[PDB]
């Protein structure tokens, strides 16, 4: 079970709290994230 479809389900930053309130992109489907990365 995880809080996104960036991270894995053992993601250490998204052990507290889903720490990915960014992306700043409309036509640009990334398959990760920064903050996490
Ligand atoms: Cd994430
Ligand atoms: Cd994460
Ligand atoms: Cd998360
Ligand atoms: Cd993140």
């Amino acid at each position: 079970k995880s809080c996104c479809s960036c991270c894995p389900a053992e993601c250490e930053k998204c052990a507290k709290d889903c720490v990915c309130k960014g992306g700043e992109a409309a036509e640009a489907e990334a398959e990760k994230c920064s903050c996490c990365q």
